[PDB]
C-alpha cells in the first residue's frame, strides 16, 4: 500500500498549475471576447444518462441511493443540460476534467484524469454563420497561444458519406472505411490502401476511385472544382455539403482566416457525432483542437425529440500544456508560481515586528508582499529566497533607516537599492512592477 | 423524461456562474496577494488513503484494478501530496470540489501554510487573510472567535501562544475584529494548536486552525511537519452574495460583450462580418446576430436583455462614408464615427 495517485491520475504541482493557468487565460479571454456564457455540470452523471456510447467509465458503489458514473465527456452533460432546462438556444463554453478508465499510456500522451475544454453554439440560426465563428475562435486561440504555426483542416460529413457512396462502399462496411481513410493524415496513401485492401475485402477497383478523391486538398477552388465534378454534382447529400462549405469559405475570407484553412477530404472522424462540418487544427505536426457541427445529438434527451442544431469546437489543452511547459524547459527559464511583488526583510537583529507592520500596510494598500517566518532572518538567505521565487523587489528595514522613515528598495536582479520614504513606498513598488 | 441530476448535486446556470466567479475572484486575488502557490490533486484517491462517521465517503466499484474513492476533504490530498513529495515547506491554497454523501457535491476552499516557523507568524497571517477576504467580500462584520486546543487539555503553552498571536494581530489592525471564546470546540479531532472560526453578524462562514500531526501520518519516517490552515465555506457565501444581489435590484450579467454589430437594412451581413472580425482582432469584444438580414428591433431588444450597451449599426449611407453609426442601448442617442476611431471609441465608452 504505497503513497501515489491512482493508475493514470496525476498531481499538478504549483509550476504545472501556473502553466495551465496561463493557457486557460488566453483561451477564456477569447471565449469571453465572443460573449460566451459559462455553465458547469456535476462530475458524475446519473449512470443511465451515459448509455449509448465504450464502457470505459468509472462506476461508483451503491452504498446508499442509486448508482452513478463519472463523466467521460463534456458534451453529453451539455445535451442533458439543454434537455433538462428546456433551452432552445445558448452560446456556452465549458472547461472541466473528464475521466476515462483507459490504459494509461507510458510514452506518454494518454491519462485517466485530464482536462477537456469545449465551446458550443446551440440553436437554429441562418446557415454557416456560427460554424464559421467557431473557426474564427479556434484561430484566435491558436494564434494567441504562441505555439508555432497551425493549419485548420475542414470537411463535411455529407461530402463524406456521399463520396463514399459514389465510389462504392457497403453501409455495413463504410464505418471502418472512414476509420481507415482517417489515418491518411498520419501514414501514406499506399500504407493506407495496402492495409485497406489487405484487411477490408473491398475491390481495389473501388479503393482506387476513393484514392482519386481522398488524395485531394486545397482552397475554395477545390470546393468549386468538385462542384464541377459530374459524378459528385449529382448527389443531394454531397451537393449540400459542398454548398455549406462554399458559403463558409466566403465568411472565412471576411474574417481574415482565409489562408490558415484547407479543405481536406481525408478528414473523417466522429461520425456518431458530426452531421455537418468537421474541423481539426494541426501544427507545423499533430492535432491541437477539433470539432464541427452536430445537430442530431442534443435532441437525444428531449421528451418530444425536437432537433437542437449545434456546432462546437474543443481545444486540446492537455497537449498545449505540454507544448508550453516544454518550450519553457527548452529556454531553461523559470516559471513564477507566485505573484509576490516584494519581500520585506531586515538585516538587524530585532526588527521582526516592524517587518509585520510594513507588510500589513503593503497588503492593505493592495500590493502583494511577503516576509520570512523567522524572528531574526539573515539577509543573504532572504535574498536567495527572492532569487528562487523570482520576486523582483526587496524592502529592507534598518534601525537608522527606520529613524529616517524610509525603506531600502533593493532590486533582486539589479542588486541596486534606493531609500524611499514610507509615504512614497506604495506608489514606488507600484511603479517598479505592474 | 425524469432526467435527474444526481441527488444532492445541482448544475450551475450562467447566472450562478456569474456569482461564483466574483466570489472566487476576491478569494484568489487575496491568496495571490500573500504569495501562495496553488496545487491540484485528482478527484479520487485510493479508498485506503481516506480511512480513519467515515462511511459517508463516496466509493467506486471494483473496476478490475484498484479501489478508488472520491475525496471528502482537501487537506487529506494535501497531506498525501506533502508526504509523497517530501515537502517540508509550502504555502498553498486549493479550490476544488469535494464529495461527502449525506448538498453533496460542493466546493471546498482550503488555504494552508506548512513548515517549521518561529512561534505564531503563519497563524497570524491566516487570520489576516481571513479578514481581508471577508472584509472585501461585501458582507457585514466577522468577530472571528479564536481559541486554543492546548487549554482545553500542558494547557499553559496555549495561553502563551494565543498571548503571542494578539500583538501580531494588533500590528495587522486585526485585533478588534477577532475574539476569545472557549466554547469553540468543534472541530477538535485533528487540530493541535490555534483553532478559530468567523461568524457573520446581521455561522459556518470560515473556520480552521493549526494542525501538525495530520501530515506526519503518511510519512514512513514519522517526521511530522507543522501546518496551520483555514477553509472558507464558499457555499454559504455564494448564496449570501446572490441573495444580496436580488435585494439590490441590479441585474447580474453573464456576458461581457460591449458591442453588438447590427444592421437594419438587408444584404449587409457580410459587411457586419468584416466589422466583427476587425473588432475581435482588436481588443474589444463585439458580438453579431446569426442571421443574414435581422431587423434592428430584435437586435436592440437582445442588447437590452443581455447587457450589451452599444450597438454598431451598419447602413449603406453609413458604409459609403467610411463611418459607422453607434447607438447606446441605454440612452438611445447616436454618434457616427470613422472606422479607424471605432475601436478606441468603444474602449473609451467602456
Amino acid at each position: 500500500f504505497v503513497l501515489k495517485t491512482p493508475k493514470g491520475t496525476r498531481d499538478y504541482s504549483p509550476r504545472q498549475m501556473a502553466v495551465r493557468e496561463k493557457v486557460f487565460d488566453v483561451i477564456i479571454r477569447c471565449f469571453k471576447r465572443h460573449g460566451a456564457e459559462v455553465i458547469d455540470t456535476p462530475v458524475f452523471e446519473l449512470k443511465e444518462t451515459l448509455m449509448g456510447k465504450s464502457k470505459l467509465i468509472y462506476d461508483l458503489k451503491d452504498q446508499g441511493g442509486e448508482l452513478l458514473s463519472l463523466r467521460y465527456d463534456l458534451t453529453v452533460p451539455f445535451a442533458r443540460y439543454l434537455a433538462m432546462n428546456k433551452l432552445t438556444n445558448i452560446k456556452r463554453y465549458h472547461i472541466a476534467k473528464v475521466y476515462r478508465r483507459d490504459n494509461p499510456a507510458m510514452t506518454r500522451g494518454r491519462y485517466r484524469e485530464f482536462y477537456q475544454c469545449e465551446f458550443d453554439i446551440a440553436g437554429n440560426f441562418d446557415p454557416m454563420i456560427p460554424d464559421a465563428e467557431c473557426l474564427k475562435i479556434m484561430c484566435e486561440i491558436l494564434s494567441s497561444l504562441q505555439i508555432g504555426d497551425f493549419l485548420v483542416k475542414v470537411n463535411d460529413r455529407r461530402i463524406l458519406d456521399g463520396m463514399f457512396a459514389i465510389c462504392g462502399v457497403s453501409d455495413s462496411k463504410f464505418r471502418t472505411i472512414c476509420s481507415s481513410v482517417d489515418k491518411l493524415d498520419k501514414v501514406s496513401w499506399e500504407e493506407v490502401k495496402n492495409e485497406m485492401v489487405g484487411e477490408k475485402g473491398l475491390a481495389p477497383e473501388v479503393a482506387d476511385r476513393i484514392g482519386d478523391y481522398v488524395q485531394q486538398h486545397g482552397g475554395v477552388s477545390l470546393v468549386e472544382q468538385l462542384l464541377q465534378d459530374p459524378k459528385l454534382s449529382q448527389n443531394k447529400q454531397a451537393l449540400e455539403g459542398l454548398g455549406d462549405l462554399k458559403l463558409l469559405f466566403e465568411y472565412l475570407t471576411l474574417f481574415g482566416i482565409d489562408d490558415k484553412i484547407s479543405f481536406d477530404l481525408s478528414l473523417a472522424r466522429g461520425l456518431d457525432y458530426y452531421t455537418g462540418v468537421i474541423y481539426e487544427a494541426v501544427l507545423l505536426v499533430g492535432s491541437v483542437a477539433a470539432g464541427g457541427r452536430y445537430d442530431g445529438l442534443v435532441g437525444m434527451f428531449d421528451p418530444k425529440g425536437r432537433k437542437v442544431p449545434c456546432v462546437g469546437l474543443s481545444i486540446g489543452v492537455e497537449r498545449i500544456f505540454s507544448i508550453v511547459e516544454q518550450r519553457l524547459e527548452a529556454l531553461e527559464e523559470k516559471i513564477r508560481t507566485t505573484e509576490t511583488q516584494v519581500l520585506v526583510a531586515s538585516a538587524q537583529k530585532k526588527l521582526l515586528e516592524e517587518r509585520l507592520k510594513l507588510v500589513s500596510e503593503l497588503w492593505d494598500a493592495g500590493i502583494k508582499a511577503e516576509l520570512l517566518y523567522k524572528k531574526n532572518p539573515k539577509l543573504l538567505n532572504q535574498l536567495q529566497y527572492c532569487e528562487e521565487a523570482g520576486i523582483p523587489l526587496v524592502a529592507i528595514i534598518g534601525e537608522q533607516e527606520l529613524k529616517d522613515g524610509v525603506i531600502k528598495l533593493r532590486s533582486v536582479t539589479s542588486r541596486e537599492e534606493v531609500d524611499v520614504r514610507r509615504e512614497d513606498l506604495v506608489e514606488e513598488i507600484k511603479r517598479r512592477t505592474g
